[PDB]
């Protein structure tokens, strides 16, 4: 279930945050924009820039921490307000979030693997409303 998930992408989290962040640039081509350093490079390209495999580690051990954290696939309000404070975060607005978990979601659906997919649906749902309630545009 979701919390195996969990276990299951930070055991090999380099690996799964690239796959998934690469499947998410490249369902929506608009959002490497807002990456100016990988506009113009492969997969396998990015996959050689530090920064790359380092933020998106980042991201996805951030990800992971307020996965582990919600009940039931709801968010703590606390990790939404962290979210949304961020100064990296203040160029966003909710659809950049989901269009992540929409290209999360797709990539577990598409693995071989039993993934919980419906589950992590609700919690990018859930964390999307969390972050609005934290006062997202
Ligand atoms: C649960 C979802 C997400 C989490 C946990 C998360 C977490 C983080 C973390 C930890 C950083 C710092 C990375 C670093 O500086 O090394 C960061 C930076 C950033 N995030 Fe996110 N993020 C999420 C979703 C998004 C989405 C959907 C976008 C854009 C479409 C976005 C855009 C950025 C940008 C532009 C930075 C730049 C900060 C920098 O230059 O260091 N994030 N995020
Ligand atoms: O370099 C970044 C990556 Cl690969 C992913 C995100 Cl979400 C943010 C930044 Cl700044």
């Amino acid at each position: 279930g979701f919390k195996q998930d969990i276990a299951t992408i930070r055991g090999d989290l380099r690996t799964y945050a690239q796959d998934i962040f690469l499947a998410f640039l490249n369902k929506y081509p608009d959002e490497r924009r807002n990456f100016k350093n990988y506009v113009g490079k492969s997969d396998q390209e990015l996959k050689s820039m530090a920064k790359f495999g380092d933020h998106t580690e980042k991201v996805f051990n951030l990800m992971m921490e307020v996965a582990d954290r919600a009940t039931d696939c709801v968010p703590l309000a606390s990790d939404a307000n962290t979210l949304v404070q961020m100064k990296q975060h203040s160029s966003l607005t909710t659809g950049n979030f989901e269009k992540l978990f929409v290209a999360l979601v797709e990539y577990m659906r598409a693995s071989g693997q039993s993934f919980d997919s419906q589950s992590w649906d609700r919690f990018g749902k859930n964390l999307v409303s969390a972050l609005s309630s934290a006062g997202m545009k």
